[PDB]
């Protein structure tokens, strides 16, 4: 536990929290649980809430791992995002079988239905679809687009808003970092005439896992995604190879001077932990003390 906290130092900058991407398997070892206690204000499941954890066979759902995580969250004051409800990845092949359009229409809704209902008014945001973007700006090949179509997306949405008015829904990618990338710029066209549609798009989520030197960028691209003028932008799985302060504030900088940017969310605690652990990306070292990058974001902040 680091002695300043940037969920209470980004707090006092008037965002809505400084979170972590955790899970149950985190929270009861180390000393992942105190830091987060400490330091931040928000959990996002690193998979408890995916397809493939909560629904592993159609109909037969597992809620222990999630329930674990927001039970943790509520009893210690985090916030929660809900992570993540269509997806290509970490899909049961129960699903990418399907090449019905009515039969996977009703799956996709009772799978969004029914996550987004057991936990109804406690949850402040959920990734509602994930990596719809090719980087091309096009939508990406996956099950849902080509069996249900275009309006996989709609439909997803209309249904997250029906199962819980409270959450924000949002859209989340990867590579939208640049403001001269191809990916950046689509997202931004689509989700402005997705809303003028009526489709309830409250955020664009970008994931920001970045190499080294890649931080400035987001001080343009951020305020970019932040013009198609939905109510919330976030940082929300943010890690950087090396990270190096340089690129971290960078980051930070960016949501601080987007008004619709509520906050940031780092994917984990400690480097040895990392999805990319080999590349030390994260803000707490393999000791579980806070590295260079945490203090200057705390600085930066104070």
């Amino acid at each position: 536990q680091a002695a300043q906290s940037v969920d209470q130092l980004i707090k006092a900058r008037g965002k809505v929290y400084f979170g972590v991407a955790t899970d149950q398997n985190r929270l009861t070892t180390g000393k992942n649980a105190a830091i987060i206690q400490a330091n931040f204000g928000q959990v996002t499941p690193e998979n408890s809430m995916k397809w493939d954890a909560t629904e592993p066979s159609q109909g037969n759902f597992n809620f222990a791992g999630a329930d674990y995580l927001v039970n943790w969250a509520q009893q210690n004051g985090k916030l929660i995002r809900g992570h993540t409800l269509v997806w290509h990845s970490q899909l049961p092949s129960w699903v990418s079988s399907i090449t019905d359009k009515n039969t996977l229409t009703n799956v996709m809704k009772n799978h969004i239905t029914t996550l987004m209902t057991r936990y109804k008014g406690k949850i402040r945001a959920w990734d509602v679809v994930n990596e719809a973007f090719n980087e091309d700006g096009s939508l990406r090949q996956t099950v849902f687009l080509n069996v249900i179509g275009e309006d996989y997306i709609p439909i997803a949405f209309q249904t997250a808003r029906a199962a819980d008015p409270n959450a924000k829904l949002y859209i989340n990618d990867y590579n939208l970092d640049s403001a001269s990338y191809p990916k950046t710029q689509a997202i931004v066209n689509r989700v402005k005439k997705w809303r003028a549609a009526g489709v309830p798009i409250d955020g664009i989520g970008s994931q920001t896992h970045l190499s080294a030197g890649q931080g400035a960028g987001v001080l343009q691209a951020l305020p970019l995604l932040a013009s198609a003028g939905t109510p919330e932008v976030a940082i929300t799985e943010l890690d950087v190879a090396g990270a190096s302060p340089t690129d971290y504030v960078n980051v930070v900088n960016a949501c601080l001077n987007v008004s619709s940017c509520v906050g940031i969310t780092v994917w984990g605690v400690a480097d040895p932990d990392s999805w990319r652990a080999s590349t030390t990306p994260l803000l707490f070292d393999g000791n579980f003390n806070p590295k260079p990058a945490y203090n200057a974001i705390v600085q930066n902040l104070q």
